[PDB]
DNA sequence: GCATAGCTGTCAGCTATGC
DNA sequence: GCATAGCTGTCAGCTATGC
């Protein structure tokens, strides 16, 4: 249900807010962990409180082996209008070319505490976590976690946009049946996306790199 | 496609292992964490290592908002057939009402590290997890993490079982088709669990108690 | 014989459905 | 208008299904 359009010079990305199961979900980030959010019950704050607000996106770039969805298809639309340049790519390609460690490569580890709770012993579940943020507000987050459906530990892309970015503005009310916001996506957003996938997994790097070099 | 079954004075469980995307999946320990395991496709080893691969069972207790279903079928079985007395309930009880703390009251926590990935900073995800670890050579476990299908967090209990502690032994050899194990359940078990559980949330707590009521009537 | 479709943890928000 | 059924992140192991 995301729509990625191309309006007033800009790559325009259309988002569904009320979907909390969705690949796109409207979390309350504090404390740096990100924490659902009821949008058709829950009223957004007024004040300037709504900087502790983001849409979740697991974003797609790969559809029927084709690479021209959503992520593929911004880089895409931003390359065929000139915003995205040959050198951007070619640098994009040039840093791929020297990685040689990803995410998936770190380990997943249970530690232990001096803490019992009623006869059991407390322990602590650590997942590696990468994460870049730019000025704008948006954060791209890697994260190390069991697939939903499939066997095993996966390196998760999200991208993290605060409401403060999109518009209309959902401040002092509640979300509507169905409701969809817009986002402007700056370019500066997809390269750090595409160094994101890069540094995921030799899997996703190879990808990445072959879509890359066939719109050279 | 848990069965239970009371046999020769002991609570009998057979489980499939060959289902690793069920409740019940074999799982190798690693650095205090669980790593997946192709039964099929894997000799498990005939050396004193397969003390490092065990059964993750989320067990259940309710379905059709009757308790009469793997943990709560195996209580009740118990009880009938004196294994679990009174007395052991009575003391389950009276646990429960002690316990004014759970481990879903426990936070999530993203720390921050001096360590980076080309220019990406690395963090580390921190959930909360309570385990109990039986002399027999099982453990428990209570983890917080975030629900399958619906919308947050909430405990997950775990019931792990080591290779080495049931019937046959796949030492040596792979999984077979469909193969399915025989595991019978020391009452020291079963009453962790219940205390697992009690401790796991208030609705949890709710649930067992409710549950161990209904069963000294 | 062989390739793969199609199912796959104890659970909550939202809305199309059915009336 | 209202109560609720039934859908719901980018994915792998296993085995019955298809041929
Ligand atoms: N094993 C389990 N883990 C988490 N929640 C549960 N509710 C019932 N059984 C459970
Ligand atoms: N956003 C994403 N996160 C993880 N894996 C992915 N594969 C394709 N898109 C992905």
């Amino acid at each position: 249900e995301a729509s990625v359009s191309f309006e007033n010079g800009k790559i325009v990305v259309r988002l569904p807010i009320t979907r909390p199961t969705s690949k796109i979900r409207v979390k309350k980030i504090e404390n740096g962990v990100g924490i659902p959010v009821s949008t058709r019950k829950k009223s957004f704050p007024s004040d300037e409180n709504l900087r502790d607000y983001y849409i979740e996106w697991q974003i797609s770039y790969a559809r029927d082996g084709k690479y021209d969805y959503e992520l593929s298809r911004m880089v895409r639309l931003a390359h065929e209008h000139g915003i995205l340049t040959y050198n951007d790519i070619y640098e994009l390609l040039k840093f791929a070319d020297d990685v040689k460690s990803y995410l998936e490569d770190k380990g997943i580890r249970r530690e232990s505490t001096n803490e019992e709770l009623y006869g059991f012993n407390i322990y602590e579940d650590v997942y590696p976590v990468a994460k870049k943020e730019l000025p704008s507000g948006e954060f791209i987050g890697i994260v190390l976690k069991h697939a939903q459906r499939a066997v095993g530990y996966q390196s998760m892309v999200y991208v993290c946009i605060p409401l403060t970015n999109v518009e209309p503005s959902l401040a002092g009310r509640v979300a509507r049946r169905n409701e969809v916001v817009k986002y402007e996506v700056p370019v500066d957003l997809m390269k750090e996306l595409l160094k994101a996938f890069i540094i995921a997994s030799e899997t996703h790097k190879n990808d990445i790199v072959k879509f890359l070099r066939s719109i050279i």
